[PDB]
């Protein structure tokens, strides 16, 4: 008994004072008057049910959201859903109202200096936070990254987030992957699964320079010219960093290129820090080994006006998955969805 242009956006009596945002994956992002708390809110409806991979997407961003408390990462503040799984067709997750996100910013402002400092301090200081969980975001893009009108900045969007694991990230080349082509690292093209922290790292590197310059840095038109466009600007891999890669398919791949130097990031860059190139650098390596990993990025000279460690809080302990949510059925990840959404409830 609530309207939004059609759908129903029925959020209970709590909620009310609908206006469009924007829409979802799954369903429309609205803002709405919170009457108990007096504030704006943002909710997400969420209608995942008549497919499995939707409904991956919708238990692991709220079994990881419910789990995580950190400043630099989107809260989950309410769930509404039906009082029955019989009844249940929609979720409605609720949060912190922010302004806007860092795709729709970087399409019309320009950042100073001091703007990308901060929102990079914030992206990684909240990266800590989920590392140190041992889980991995895998879609790090702007328009994952909220940002209120205090510059306060929360990574959001964990539907594609795993429990990181290295020892069984190898695959064969050319391996079809999901997360957003302009962001994935090189190694995802050749031999990775994406299943380590390197890979987040890479994100942050490609949205650091899309901060720089406002445009992509490797805006890839399909899977290989992803790579295409990386190699354009790092140029040939070293033979120490085409040692690393044993898939000889890949590295076949790679040897059949003609050499390609480095463009300098100064060339790229000509108005941007000196310090924030050098962190850019590293975040952009192309060897996931040899990649800055999120606690030296935060020890950069770049950040040292915001670089404190102790003011950059870890994670209480590992999170894990109860089980795979990948080989479960539609309706029983309906059932965890429901058990998982419970505590919200006036019950
Ligand atoms: N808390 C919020 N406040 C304001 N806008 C939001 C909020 N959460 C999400 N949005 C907007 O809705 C978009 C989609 O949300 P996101 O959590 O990324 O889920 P997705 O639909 O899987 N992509 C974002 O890119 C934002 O512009
Ligand atoms: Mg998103």
């Amino acid at each position: 008994a609530a309207a939004a242009g059609p759908q129903v956006f029925d959020v209970g009596p709590r909620y009310t004072n609908l206006s469009y945002i924007g829409e979802g994956a799954y369903g429309m992002v609205c803002s709405a008057y919170d009457n108990l708390n007096k504030v704006r809110v943002a909710i997400k409806k969420i209608s995942p049910f008549e497919h499995q991979t939707y409904c991956q997407s919708t238990l692991r961003e709220i079994k990881i959201l419910l789990r995580f408390r950190h400043e630099n990462i989107i809260g989950i503040n309410d769930i509404i859903r039906a009082p029955t799984i019989e009844q249940m067709k929609d979720v409605y997750i609720v949060q912190d109202l922010m302004e806007t996100d860092l795709y729709k910013l970087l399409k019309t402002q320009h950042l100073s200096n001091d703007h990308i400092c901060y929102f990079l301090y914030q992206i990684l200081r909240g990266l800590k936070y989920i590392h140190s969980a041992n889980v991995l975001h895998r879609d790090l893009k702007p328009s994952n990254l909220l940002l209120n009108t205090t510059c306060d900045l929360k990574i959001c969007d964990f539907g594609l987030a795993r429990v990181a694991d290295p020892d069984h990230d190898h695959t064969g080349f050319l391996t079809e992957y999901v997360a957003t082509r302009w962001y994935r690292a090189p190694e995802i093209m050749l031999n990775s699964k994406g299943y380590t922290k390197s890979i987040d790292i890479w994100s942050v590197g490609c949205i650091l320079a899309e901060m720089l310059s406002n445009r992509p840095i490797f805006p890839g038109k399909h899977y290989l010219d992803q790579l295409n466009h990386i190699l354009g600007i790092l140029g040939s891999p070293s033979q120490e960093d085409l040692n690393c890669i044993i898939n000889l398919k890949a590295r076949n791949y790679l040897l059949s290129l003609p050499h390609k130097n480095k463009v300098p990031w100064n060339r790229l860059f000509p108005n941007a820090d000196s310090k924030a190139l050098d962190l850019l650098d590293k975040m952009l390596t192309f060897n996931p080994h040899k990649r800055i990993e999120v606690e030296q990025a935060l020890a950069h000279p770049y950040l040292e006006q915001y670089y404190d460690p102790s003011d950059e809080p870890i994670a209480e302990a590992p999170f894990k998955f109860d089980m795979e949510l990948d080989d479960l059925p539609k309706e029983k990840l309906k059932e965890l969805i429901f058990e998982e959404t419970a505590r919200f409830q006036p019950g």
